Parts: C-alpha cells; sequence; structure tokens
C-alpha cells in the first residue's frame, strides 16, 4: 500500500490568483506617510499599521520551482500537530499566520494547531484571542504560568501534541501553496529526518513576499555562532533542483519532526533561555545521533524578520550562556574556537550541563569532529576556525597626491574619500579612519587585521566611486587584487582604483600601470599571500 496522490488544491490556487487588493499576490503595500511613522514598529519590530491593512487571507506568489507543481506525494501521510509559540505578538500578524495554516493545509493532515502564549501581557491576546479562536475547532490555546522563553514554550507545546510529527512555526509566518505534504512525505520515508521548508521573507515594512538572497542555500555559521547561509557546493547539488537536500544547520523556527524521534533526542536543552541556541543544539543532535536534516525546496513559508526586537528580556539572561551550554555538550574541541573570538566565554558559568552531557552519551552520537568533517565540511571555507594571515594592512597611501585613504566612518555606504595622512599622530577629533586590511578573503575592510569590520570595498561601474557595503565571501564587487605595479585592480569591473588630484573622492577608471593617481602603497605586507591569488 503505497499509492501516491496530487495534493495541489487547484481550485484554491485559482481563486487565490483571482484575488484583488492591497498586499495581494504578495506585492508591496502602497506605503503612505500614515504607515511610515516610527510608532508602527514599536510593538512588533515590524510595521503593524501595514499588517492591519492587509487581508488575513491574502494570497501569495507561487515562487516555487517549476517542478514542484508536478510532484506528488503519498496518498496516506502521518498527521501533524502544528505548534506556534508567541509572546506579545501583533493581533493581525498572528491571525494571518493561523489563517494561512487553516487554509493552505489539508485539514485531515492537521491533527491540531496549538498556539502557545508565553506569558503575554498584551490585552488583545487574552479574551479576544480566545473568543476568536473558539470559532475555529482545530485551533487551541495553551498558556504558560510565567515567562519561559521560546525554547521552553516550544517544549510545552511539544509535550502536549498528539499528532504523529510535530511542526513548529513562528507567530508571523505565511505558509505558501501546498507546503505541508512535502514535509510530511519525506518524514514518512525517513522517520529520523528533520525537515525544514524554504523560509521566505515578508518585508517588515511593505510586507512584500519574496525569497531570501540566493534562495536555496545551506545553513551554517561563523565562529561567533551567528547563523549563516552558504551556497550548495557543486558536488552536492542535486540533479533535480526541486529535490530535498541536506543542510548542516537549520534556521530555527520553521521545521517538522517525528514526535517520538523528537523526544527520543530529549527535545531542547531546558536550560536555554529566551532566545538563540536551540537551532544549533537540535541541529548537531540529529546529525551526530543518527538522524538527518533536510531542506524541502517544494515547501515554502513566509516569515517576517524583525527590524528590531520589541519584547523585553529578563535581567540576568545572556545569549552567551545559551551558546556556551551548547558548546560544552556538543562541540568538543571546536568550542575553543568560539572562545578565541570571545574570551569572556571562558570564565562564564554555563549553569549545570551535567544532565545534558548524560543525554549525549546515552545516545551514542559521533564526535563533533565528524560533523565538521562529513556534514559541515564547507563551512570552514568561508568561516575558517583559524583565519589565514592578511596580505596587506595599515594605511593606503596614494603615490600620486601623496594623501592617504580615509573614511568619515560612514559604514552605511559613504564614499571612500582622501585626506592627509594621520599615522596615529593626528588629533582624534577629525573622525579619521586610515587603517585597513586586505583580508585573506581577497577583500579590503577597515580596521586592524585583528579587529576588522564587516564592511568591504564595494565598487560597481568601472567609473563609479568606492563605498563600504556589507561584505560577503563572494568575490564579486568586493574582489580586489594588489599587483607589483602598486594598483588595486578590480577584475569584476575591468578597471582600477583612481583618485582625483582636485581633492575629491576616489573613483574607478581605465587601468594605467605607469601613473600615480592609481598607484597605492600599504604600510605592511606578506608577499607570500600577494603571490597567491594574483595568477589566473
Ligand atoms: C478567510 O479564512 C476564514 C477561515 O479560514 C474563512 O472562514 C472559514 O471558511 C471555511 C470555508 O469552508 C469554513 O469551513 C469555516 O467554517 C470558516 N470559518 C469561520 C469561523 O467562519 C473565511 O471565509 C475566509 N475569507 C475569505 C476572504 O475567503
Ligand atoms: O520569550 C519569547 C520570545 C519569543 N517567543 C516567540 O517565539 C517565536 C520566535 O521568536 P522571534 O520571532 O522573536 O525570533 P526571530 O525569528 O526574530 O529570530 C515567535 O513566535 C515569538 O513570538 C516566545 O514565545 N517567547
Ligand atoms: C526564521 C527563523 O527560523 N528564526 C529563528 C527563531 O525562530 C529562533 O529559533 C532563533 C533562535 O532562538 O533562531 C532564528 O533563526
Ligand atoms: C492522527 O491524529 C490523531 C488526532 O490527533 C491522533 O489521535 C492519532 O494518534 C494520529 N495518528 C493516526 C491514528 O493517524
Ligand atoms: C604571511 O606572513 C605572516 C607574517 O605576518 C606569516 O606568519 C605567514 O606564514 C605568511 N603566510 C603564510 C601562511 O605563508
Ligand atoms: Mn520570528
Amino acid at each position: 500500500g503505497q499509492k501516491l496522490k496530487d495534493w495541489h488544491d487547484k481550485e484554491a490556487i485559482r481563486r487565490d490568483a483571482q484575488r484583488v487588493g492591497n498586499g495581494e499576490q504578495g506585492r508591496p503595500y502602497p506605503m503612505t506617510d500614515a504607515e511610515r511613522v516610527d510608532q508602527a514598529y514599536r510593538e512588533n519590530g515590524f510595521n503593524i499599521y501595514v499588517s492591519d491593512k492587509i487581508s488575513l487571507n491574502r494570497s501569495l506568489p507561487d515562487i516555487r520551482h517549476p517542478n514542484c507543481n508536478s510532484k506528488r506525494y503519498l496518498e496516506t501521510l502521518p498527521n501533524t500537530s502544528i505548534i506556534i509559540p508567541f509572546h506579545n505578538e501583533g493581533w493581525s500578524s498572528l491571525l494571518r499566520t493561523v489563517h494561512s495554516v487553516l487554509n493552505r493545509s489539508p485539514p485531515e493532515l492537521v491533527a491540531e494547531i496549538v498556539l502557545v502564549d508565553d506569558f503575554s501581557d498584551r490585552e488583545h491576546l487574552k479574551k479576544p484571542l480566545e473568543d476568536y479562536m473558539a470559532l475555529f475547532p482545530s485551533v487551541r490555546i495553551l498558556r504558560t504560568k510565567k515567562r519561559e522563553g521560546l525554547i521552553r514554550t516550544r517544549m510545552l507545546g511539544a509535550s502536549v501534541a498528539t499528532g504523529d510529527v510535530i511542526t513548529f512555526l513562528d507567530s508571523h509566518c505565511e505558509a505558501n501553496v501546498n507546503w505541508l505534504p512535502p514535509l510530511l512525505d519525506r518524514i514518512a520515508r525517513n522517520r529520523k529526518t528533520i525537515v525544514c521548508p524554504m523560509i521566505d521573507v515578508i518585508d517588515h515594512d511593505d510586507f512584500r513576499y519574496e525569497t531570501q538572497a540566493g534562495d536555496a542555500m545551506r545553513g551554517a555559521f561563523d565562529w561567533e555562532m551567528y547563523y549563516k547561509r552558504i551556497p550548495i557546493p557543486p558536488e552536492l547539488q542535486k540533479a533535480d533542483p526541486s529535490d530535498p537536500f541536506e543542510s548542516p544547520v537549520m534556521a530555527g523556527g520553521l521545521f517538522a519532526v517525528d514526535r517520538k524521534w523528537f523526544w527520543e533526542l530529549g527535545g531542547y536543552d531546558p536550560g536555554l533561555e529566551i532566545w538563540g541556541g536551540e537551532q544549533y543544539e537540535i541541529s548537531f543532535k540529529v546529525w551526530m545521533c543518527g538522524g538527518r536534516m533536510e531542506d524541502i525546496p517544494c515547501s515554502r513559508v513566509g516569515h517576517i524578520y524583525r527590524k528590531y526586537v520589541p519584547y523585553k528580556v529578563p535581567a540576568g539572561v545572556s545569549l552567551a550562556r545559551n551558546l556556551k551550554r551548547v558548546a560544552e555538550v556538543w562541540m568538543d574541541e571546536y568550542a575553543e574556537y568560539i572562545y578565541q573570538r570571545r574570551p569572556e566565554y571562558r570564565h562564564l558559568s554555563a549553569g549545570d550541563v551535567a544532565v545534558q552531557k548524560k543525554l549525549r552519551s546515552s545516545l551514542n552520537c559521533k564526535s563533533f569532529k565528524w560533523f565538521m568533517t562529513k556534514i559541515a565540511w564547507d563551512l570552514p571555507k568561508f568561516y575558517p576556525p583559524v583565519e589565514p594571515p592578511a596580505a596587506a594592512w595599515g594605511e593606503i597611501r596614494n603615490v600620486g597626491t601623496g594623501l592617504c585613504a580615509d573614511t568619515k566612518h560612514g559604514a552605511l555606504g559613504s564614499p571612500l574619500r582622501l585626506e592627509g595622512c594621520v599615522r596615529g599622530r593626528g588629533e582624534a577629533a577629525w573622525n579619521n579612519m586610515q587603517v585597513f586590511t586586505f583580508t585573506w578573503r581577497e577583500d579590503i575592510r577597515p580596521g586592524d587585521p585583528q579587529h576588522t569590520k564587516k564592511f568591504c570595498f564595494d565598487a560597481i561601474s568601472h567609473t563609479s566611486p568606492v563605498t563600504l557595503y556589507d561584505c560577503h565571501s563572494m568575490k564579486g564587487n568586493q574582489l580586489w587584487k594588489y599587483r607589483k605595479d602598486k594598483t588595486l585592480y578590480h577584475p569584476v569591473s575591468g578597471s582600477c582604483m583612481d583618485c582625483s588630484e582636485s581633492d575629491h573622492r576616489i573613483f574607478m577608471n581605465t587601468c594605467n600601470p605607469s601613473s600615480l593617481t592609481q598607484q597605492w602603497l600599504f604600510e605592511h605586507t606578506n608577499s607570500t599571500v600577494l603571490e597567491k591569488f594574483n595568477r589566473n
């Protein structure tokens, strides 16, 4: 008995496609001064004024892969308990999340929808929410007795679920067309596989719906434990780009997992606080202890990434203590790589992690070395546990004008001006930043090679100036080369770096070896590194 089935509710797709109105089809909302106010963000970190003006049943673009519409899945699948943790979430944003589930999910595959109130103090989340959800049979509200935080809140929900697999979602998401079956099917085939849908963006301003940059990518992180996304290496890339693909680390709130398998792993470290950490612990657990983690390209859910965090966090809580707890129990020797960047994580009491450590042994999991080597082998490529030395660092002095490269500390995107060399002898009042580093990544960022900033030398046109745009280990507009001719050749622009003898900014122009306004000289260097990525 393994009969397939097409779960595409076509009629729906049609009626949703013929829907009209603001925000419809995922388009940006017609902003007006009335919605641009600073008070429209104060409660959620995202524009609640706009959300209120958008339909709780709005329609979304089907930005799936062309193949996804043609897939079919097991006629019979295990039911799921969709669990949603919330804390002072906005009325319209939360309602929309649920509607999207009640309308885009096959009722039969939905055992129950449990909203879990994490001690919210907002009035609309009390009686009104109750009366509103009462009209919806499958929906159920379960509150906590005190502020637990997202981890414990998700645990409470998971401890009451009755469905075959547990699905977690944030309280400000919008599931797209036919998302649930592809997550359930995959688990029906492999009970120990955790599945994560493609997480799309919902603009915290105009609410347009759209895929994140680079779309389908692999999860990972830097050594300060900030979640990161990196390209799927070619050797791992699947034949059919719409098929499930392994991922090292999950994003965090959007994922499904078999209920038994979940608890078999011990769920989350109850010691984790309000936010952050549970995504790494759960991620290392599935892998190191026999399971697997996969992204289902055919399954997409929108999520509103906050502009800032509104809720308050209890005193005596630190993201650090969480990470440290995870670092001790699963990362082994690699934890030391976290401390080298953040020393305070050494003499920082990570509470009692004895119980968890005991869970790790009772599971017979592999070492963290195994994880990094077989599952996350590409992460060290962009985030090496130890970074290669730099090529050149210090002050960039232009031979032509004799002046030094400077920056009025305009990290938002200010041009790369040119001022008189300070050398650290100048008055620290003229906001002078004449220190730079040609990092191993082949990019140029401000600051000492030990304390660089996440801003790189970004240059578009082979004539445009040079700005400081957010970096990214993707040799493009931030790819530079320092040649024997003392120039900063920009291959992606075919031009070189040139300044103005009329005391202005710096701009791109035709390369000219025998010149001066394009000849620069760093203070310190390591030819051994320069001699590297200089050849084709
Ligand atoms: C928006 O969504 C709500 C809830 O999903 C829709 O109301 C439900 O409609 C279904 C359709 O058969 C009924 O089974 C439910 O009983 C309805 N719920 C309630 C409590 O009335 C609502 O009709 C949708 N509105 C739009 C714009 O289509
Ligand atoms: O103390 C908290 C903080 C957050 N949340 C909820 O947990 C989910 C994930 O948190 P959040 O969205 O703030 O994290 P983010 O996606 O921004 O990283 C959301 O549904 C929140 O409402 C919670 O229940 N308790
Ligand atoms: C969109 C998404 O997955 N957000 C998650 C959030 O829900 C939470 O799990 C956090 C760790 O506390 O990590 C984030 O990446
Ligand atoms: C399906 O969902 C129901 C309702 O939560 C649950 O009782 C049952 O154990 C699940 N599994 C079956 C029998 O399909
Ligand atoms: C780059 O120069 C540094 C000196 O600062 C040296 O330690 C390093 O070995 C050189 N690059 C390599 C790894 O060959
Ligand atoms: Mn969220």
